[PDB]
């Protein structure tokens, strides 16, 4: 019971002295919550076995792994990830991030690497026969220049080739949806876990957005989160803070996603700890210079268990 239309955003940039030879991303760490798995490595099969089992518990069938271009080719954590996922039926797609000199041409090279290296893997994600890529801060590149990658006529088109797929742009506001169409992107997402951080990430606008997507034959994939806090790494950013409200925040935002009519839902995040959007189990932790936020009075794995509640509601409503 892993839903193949529910996708988590997954980060694999964690490391530690034990596995990797030094702390990575974690640095008394760089987040407001402390993980059950501790300051873990993304290159630890026993972490990755667990992360996959946690996706089992959440009923989530697709992981979207942060991807930084060339520097990430032949990355250890991705192999381990795919292999673990393949054991249980979970799937991996890629979240193409604003890496150095990202261009429609270097986005193409990255697509080719991913299909050639992972394309054949049993856990590599296809939906209606096509791989699926999430493009963060895609708006950094002009729509007209994307069309050279994503239009049928484009000069470096991937359409009609073995690198064709479903390509999903980040939208900031509703009024900019036509940029999606110019770009010849197969759809759009919203990413941000914080309600009203952007106009596209305000849940009231979602019904209108899904309507637009269907009239334009596009996929809307709203992003749902359980809360948001990044004040340990951004003391100034208190304005983007959203309280978990004992689950209520997660429930209002996921229901909004399902009522929208979207056929795909994305979750920000499984494990963006820096931003406090993770559904990954967190424990209570005190320590000298800072008391962490936790899920209390809720269980450590509440957010995984409540995601299964919502996946089900999502699957039921899709089935009608």
């Amino acid at each position: 019971t892993l839903d193949d239309h529910t996708i988590s955003f997954y980060y694999n940039w964690y490391g530690n002295p034990s596995v990797d030879g030094e702390m990575k991303h974690w640095m008394d760490i760089a987040c407001n919550f402390y993980p059950e798995l501790g300051t873990y490595s993304s290159n630890d099969p026993e972490i990755i076995r667990k992360h996959i089992r946690m996706h089992i518990k959440a009923n989530v069938g697709v992981l979207s792994v942060t991807w930084w271009g060339e520097s990430d080719y032949g990355n250890q954590s991705v192999s381990l990830l795919l292999d673990e996922a393949a054991k249980v039926g979970a799937k991996v797609c890629f979240h193409i991030e604003p890496f150095n000199g990202r261009s429609p041409q270097t986005v193409r090279e990255n697509i080719q690497y991913i299909v050639d290296t992972y394309g054949d893997h049993p856990a590599f994600y296809r939906t209606h026969g096509k791989p699926l890529f999430f493009i963060y801060d895609s708006y950094l590149i002009k729509p007209a220049e994307w069309a050279k990658l994503f239009a049928a006529g484009g000069e470096i088109s991937v359409r009609n080739t073995k690198y064709d797929g479903l390509f999903i742009g980040l939208t900031l506001k509703e009024s900019e949806l036509p940029d999606i169409e110019t770009a010849c992107m197969d759809g759009f997402y919203t990413y941000f876990a914080a309600t009203g951080f952007t106009n596209a990430s305000t849940p009231a606008n979602w019904k209108s957005m899904q309507q637009w997507a269907k009239a334009h034959n596009k996929l809307f994939i709203p992003s749902v989160g359980p809360g948001y806090i990044d004040t340990r790494i951004r003391p100034w950013n208190g304005s983007t803070t959203r309280d978990r409200e004992n689950g209520k925040y997660y429930d209002d935002m996921y229901k909004a996603a399902i009522e929208s009519g979207a056929s795909y839902i994305s979750i920000t995040s499984f494990n963006e700890w820096h931003e406090g959007t993770q559904i990954e189990p967190a424990v209570s932790k005190k320590c000298d210079a800072f008391e962490y936020l936790d899920y209390k009075p809720l269980a450590d794995d509440y957010y995984l268990i409540r995601t299964a509640y919502w996946v089900d509601e999502f699957r039921k409503a899709r089935s009608a």
